[PDB]
């Protein structure tokens, strides 16, 4: 009952997008928090999350932000854990800031990065119960019986 | 002694990036495979690679590519493992074709994308021994050291 | 009356770009088939599809798919027949994913690209339908007489 | 003997690109013509070439270009034949402009697009040979067998 | 009364964009003609059109085109007069793609470029009367009116 | 004997740019000033410049500039003359910051943009030389005499 | 009560961006003028203002632009005041072009750019208060009290 | 002679950059200090020189970086000192990558930022320059000479 994945975004509005993350990993029944951590307004209460992430028993970590998004690069630097980036997009430059901001972290502290958006906020849940899937073969069940439900589903004709 | 980490790749040409990802593995003692795998040129052999991993024991994938760059997303397709990938720099767009054909992927098949080049390839090494930490204290003492180690290497002040 | 080009794509979402191409081989005259395939959700679907069309008696294949767009490339990595890609505008980055992911196809397997959109919906019909004017003189006297039309019905002056 | 491809180019420094498609064209036997039209320094050379070029026994067209690439998007003005169009790669932006301007043709006249520079002209060889191989069996088998050596030949592991 | 400026278009919906250059032109009582000419749909319209501009009277052509936007090149290739470029915004990449191929004309045929849109399409009217005014000093008189009002027009402080 | 062309550029480095502006008037015989003009470091020459230009009879002006280029710009800001633009390559966006900073005014002060780098400053010279033909039938015999044998010296084939 | 900032902005459209560093300098109190000026309608208006503002009792420019944005260059070219400029958001490219023709600027004449949009434009405002609070430690004690709510108020956790 | 500006960068490599800023402080006679910290190898560093930064009597802050650079953005998370970045120019995306990560901070918290490279470490000394002038009337006074002797320097025309 106690979290296992964390994700974080830096304000309300990032959560327009990260609910799509929120809502796969309850799907999934992985015990999760969601908060808000700004990189840019709270970034000490950032230190503090990403620093005791491990020892809180968090295994993986979603960390959302869009523009010049600092979020999950700079939660990696204080974590061991996997850390995964969702760009969000942004009014002007439609994510493109958020993207390379994001992914392009030098060598020596990963970010794996997922697609602009909903989408890229609901594959870091699918990513991160991968990752669990690994450690908990009911959870693993879970996971295979929702890709086996995803592919079936696809219909073989469009509809007018 | 078996692998638990796949990294695969669609040419030889793509491995003086992903040789940094190869190297970075043996550095921490993860046993893995490197192999050459073509999405285009050996579609099947991809198919039957990815359908066959978690069973053979990998834990985790990294796959490289450049160009219309597909091998990440398409072994994602046919495994439920955590896919990581590396857009290798293409000639004319810099591997910007190679990023954004990696990490767009469609909601329900991710891609935990890295860094165009080879500080990507690196950090799909860290990214993929953050995540065997979980199932490994000794790996997961073996990370921190090195996290450690880099942090403490950064000197204070540059040289003229 | 049996389909000689099929027409695929990804998703549902996908049909309001390639309705536009199902429309013209209708308007043509060319007995085709509307398929939803999904490279990334069906991907055993997709290696059917693509190994079969020759032998089925297609003689093209239209694919379209938007972001990490990998429907097109693979479908020409399992037929010899002529593959035409057609890039779905997404969202955040307007269709410039899906048009670089389908045309930097390495050398080796092409993808014969269209424009991003419903032009390139239309124009992957109109391509095939001069492909298959080289095998048809009935065809061939339609499309000249479409070309013709078309050519004819451009307006000499504006209107307010 | 008489050519059934035509491959144009704006400039003996496109050939450098285009020899590519020239030499693949060869060793499939296809019989093609090699030759320089230019859009903008020979407009008449064009209209004549792509207007007459079915009656003289083409069957398709490659043509490459580069920077404001407007020699496909033109050709295919004035020929009912199918027109692939190879990007080269110009100095400042890569191919960058040329890829656009010959893609992002509107509905009604099409161009089949390749990637930029040689994998380009190279794929748009073996894809005019899609298109004639479903008009000559011989053709379709040499191709088959061309695919089914670069699917052979790929190894299984890289060389360090 | 015989027009001096020729206003060309490749559709009705880019009169959107060029009405404002036509507006503008007709407020500097500059005879012009306003026409429909589509690079890949009349393209023998275009060779008419461009080959006797300057024996009609006509010295200067703006010509505006969308997407892989070939008109002012094709027009440029065809006579000596300046010919003036507008990028019309295209659905998707918002004029990039009718920016670039407009303006990365090779050496030898120019196209004088103005900034996508109907901004343009206003500064190709102003740059075909600043060229004008050269022959004609009661336009260059008009012309210098323009401007001084535009520069003594702008208010000094913004209003809520 | 007094130039009716002026040629300006920011800086030295510029000239291996805009030199092949200066060749080409020369080439057809307009008599023209080559200077240095910095937007950025010489401001106040830069108003004088433009201000007095039509005055001392001058008919165009080219201007080249780099990066943030503003001497195009701010040029015909100040000056009812033609101002046509050339984007000066640069070393890190490859001439794209030059080309947007020159092509992208808004409406009101126009500005003919050429191509980045060596092809527009030649074909800045050669639309001045089209503009200027309109007053000067003896250069507009030059000017077709350099179109014709333009076309003519096109070979028909490439050499291997 | 005598102004210390000046923003400034091109037209009345750019006061829906500018307005933010409007607001924001009024709420931290610091005296301020908003005003029009055009660099390419009002280039002499633009010369007068930055060669007079340090002797006025401005300390920092706060100038705002779109497109082909040359406002902040031009001002920092006739002032040895800090310039910060605002990109303002174009309607075809987003303000990609306003933050290239702003932020390129060659050494030897700076501007401190900001963020397309709002963003942007209270950002610059903010900088200018950190500038000026290292003079005024009133408004440097209100700015801190600024920040510290800032950080203080962001919420913990999201709302639905 | 305690340092009024820091200088600090993420590597050494960085250095070829942001020297160019130190030597211009020293030209400037600004006693100020050149260090490297890290934002994603040393955070904890990092937060502890942003956070005593005014308290040490800093009143500028030049922060380089490249990639994903979040070294300016973090750094003025923690100080209420005006913080100036340089995008370091990199590898594959040529700064683009560092330019948008560095520049497009969300509205609260500024970062003026410079060009990318040599010319904007140069600009983000001289800007420091400019805002300590505000301070210290022989600064001032040297650096109006700076500007002065520039603009003398600039010679009137090429040299071929």
């Amino acid at each position: 009952s106690a979290p296992v994945v964390g994700i974080i975004m830096g304000s309300q509005s990032d959560f327009e997008t990260m609910r799509h993350a929120d809502a796969l990993l309850t799907e999934l029944e992985i015990p999760h928090e969601t908060l808000i951590v700004s990189a840019h307004r709270t970034p000490d209460r950032l230190a503090d999350y990403a620093r005791t992430a491990a020892e809180r028993g968090l295994n993986v970590i979603i960390a959302g932000a869009g523009g010049a998004a600092h979020l999950p690069g700079m939660c990696a630097a204080w974590t061991r854990l996997p850390v995964l980036g969702v760009p969000v997009e942004s009014r002007a430059l439609k994510g493109m800031d958020s993207l390379l901001s994001i992914v392009q972290m030098p060598g020596g502290v990963p970010v794996g990065t997922l697609a602009i958006g909903a989408s890229g906020a609901k594959n870091a849940a699918l990513l991160a119960a991968s990752i669990l899937a690994l450690l908990n073969p009911a959870l693993a069940a879970r996971l295979e019986t929702f890709r086996a439900l995803q592919t079936a589903s696809v219909p073989n004709s469009p509809i007018t």
